[PDB]
């Protein structure tokens, strides 16, 4: 039997916590400003209701209806079972560096427990004479940038991706602690991992409100707020704004990676999935908008304090460089540093728990031995993640982290989600999915949702896929250029998950017995309906099914 959530509130908190993560607080705030201002909101909202909510709701419906993980849920059409393996591997890839992004915040929180913060000004061992303090004197030479790039990452010792050095004894301890906490928050199941979400998905909102209350009443935050909401429709007539909105919507709503299906597998049949999807999606967008409102309030204050136009202060390490230098100037710097970094720790842990849960359930459902000895399989997966993340904490840790960030979660998963949409709308049948959703609650999906899932979501996602490959810029870090074998390895990593779909397609084709027609029918019909193959009642071969909306 499935563990099953103990409360709809716990399930909603888990899903909303997985949705809102560091991206929602670090990307959208300045993505709304990279454009002309305001012209990004319209595409953001439009793409939300057109593809981000429909695809999110479709993913949630599959898990609840079929009660399976990320790979086993493709029993409805085994040809695409490779999609589950691809998404599982991509989740395992992303975790490697997401844990390090959490470890940095842990280190910052530990370093924040002093009356005098270590990033106030120069004079420490890790600060070069070339430093320049704005208060001590009338652009990586600022005290905060120097702290981040020498006292945390120790980049000065590194020289490139080919020269990574050895792991740092401090980040080693930090990553060990965070990984141990993650393992102890998942070693039992949803009975335990659902309890810790009550705090990890609620602390960020309390911290955000506390920070907004102060930020609104600041000497120069009004300028930042008006700049954040500067209405301007001239930029809407471009293509970069639409591409940015599409990619941001896809990569926050969370649809795909294989964590929404995992969570929805633990729900009951009489749960209102159509309402839960709308709740989660609306909360995500509202949190992003308020997060931008809060984020630019402090950038405006810093701009006013420095007496420089906001374009100058406008800017992975943005939250590790901008704010640490901003909080120091405020009253109660020690009071606010701890809170701000605890918020980042909550965001990161809350996302990582969901990712690891998705991988764990996806593999356990496939393998009953692991489903039984989960207490050992979780340790195995966590230790593999720790060993592979050991590389992303060396002296040149940021280089490898950037490579993984731009190659793992990219076209590799963008194609997987397109495969899931295709295999759900065309092969399985949008009418069949609507019938299943009706069997779940009682009211069929609206014609608008039906028209979305079949034509709009696949076209949208294919558009993003084709855009994110032709416009692939060469891999660079600020000013350092990567060697050719670095890009070769990045492409290999990205393609390792892409190749998993066709390889399994051919594997199933060869394994299945019979003639070509029999093999094709068996590979598309669900296991329970396989008996119809002998009777020759395959709906995929009828034009009516293909032309059914
Ligand atoms: C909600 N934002 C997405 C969360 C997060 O999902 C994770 C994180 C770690 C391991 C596994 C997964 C699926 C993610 C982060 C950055 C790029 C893509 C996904
Ligand atoms: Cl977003």
């Amino acid at each position: 039997p499935r563990e099953t959530w103990g409360k709809k509130i716990d399930f909603l908190l888990s899903v909303v916590g997985f949705a809102v993560d560091l991206a929602n607080v670090w990307r959208f705030p300045y993505l709304c400003y990279k454009n002309g201002g305001g012209a990004f909101l319209i595409p953001y909202t439009l793409f939300l209701i057109i593809a981000g909510m429909p695809l999110f709701y479709m993913e949630l419906a599959l898990g609840q209806y079929n009660r399976e993980g990320a790979a086993t849920v493709w029993k409805i059409c085994p040809f695409f079972k490779g999609v589950g393996y691809a998404v599982i591997l991509i989740a395992l890839y992303v975790g490697f560096y997401y844990n390090v992004i959490i470890a940095w915040s842990l280190y910052y929180l530990f370093s924040s427990f002093t009356l005098n913060l270590p990033w106030t000004d120069c004079g420490h061992t890790w600060n070069s004479p070339n430093c320049t303090d704005p208060k001590l004197l009338n652009y990586k030479f600022t005290p905060a940038a120097e702290f981040y790039e020498r006292g945390v990452l120790h980049l000065h010792e590194s020289s490139g991706i080919h020269d990574i050095g050895l792991p740092q004894w401090q980040l080693l301890l930090c990553l060990m602690v965070v990984v141990i906490v993650l393992y102890f928050s998942l070693w039992k199941g949803v009975k335990t991992s659902g309890k810790v979400v009550w705090i990890t998905a609620t602390l960020p909102y309390f911290v955000l409100f506390v920070l907004l209350v102060h930020g609104v009443t600041l000497p120069g935050a009004s300028n930042g707020i008006n700049a954040y909401l500067h209405i301007d429709f001239y930029r809407l007539k471009e293509a970069t704004v639409w591409i940015d909105a599409a990619t941001q919507i896809f990569f926050s709503l969370g649809a795909g990676f294989g964590v929404l299906i995992a969570f929805a597998s633990y729900n009951k049949f009489d749960n209102n999935c159509y309402r839960d999807a709308l709740l989660t999606s609306s909360i995500n967008c509202i949190t992003s908008f308020v997060s931008g409102f809060a984020i630019f309030s402090i950038l405006g204050y810093m701009a006013h304090e420095h007496k420089v136009n906001i374009e100058d202060v406008a800017t992975a390490g943005l939250v590790f460089i901008l704010y640490p230098e901003a909080i120091s100037t405020l009253s109660g710097s020690t009071f606010w540093a701890v809170v701000f970094f605890v918020m980042l720790l909550a965001l990161g842990l809350d996302s990582s728990m969901g990712g690891m849960e998705a991988v764990i359930t996806g593999l356990a459902d496939d393998f009953q031995v692991l489903k039984r000895h989960r207490k050992l399989f979780t340790f195995g997966v966590t230790f593999s993640t720790f060993l592979l993340a050991l590389f992303c904490i060396t002296k040149g840790g940021i280089y490898v982290l950037t490579l993984l960030d731009t190659f793992a979660a990219g076209t590799s998963i963008l194609f997987a989600v397109l495969m899931e949409a295709i295999g759900v709308s065309w092969f399985y049948g949008v009418d069949r999915f609507s019938n299943d959703i009706q069997q779940m609650m009682g009211f069929r999906p609206g014609l608008y949702w039906r028209l979305c899932w079949k034509f709009v979501s696949p076209a949208f996602l294919l558009f993003v896929v084709v855009v994110s490959i032709i416009n692939f810029k060469p891999l660079t870090y600020d000013d350092y250029i990567f060697p050719p074998w670095a890009n070769w390895v990045g492409w290999g990593i990205a393609l390792s998950s892409m190749v998993l779909v066709p390889i399994y397609v051919i594997y199933k084709f060869l394994s299945t017995q019979g003639s070509l027609w029999e093999r094709l029918a068996y590979g598309i019909t669900p296991e329970n309906e396989h008996h119809l193959v002998a009777q020759r009642d395959i709906r995929q071969f009828q034009l009516q099914h293909w032309l059914a909306i």
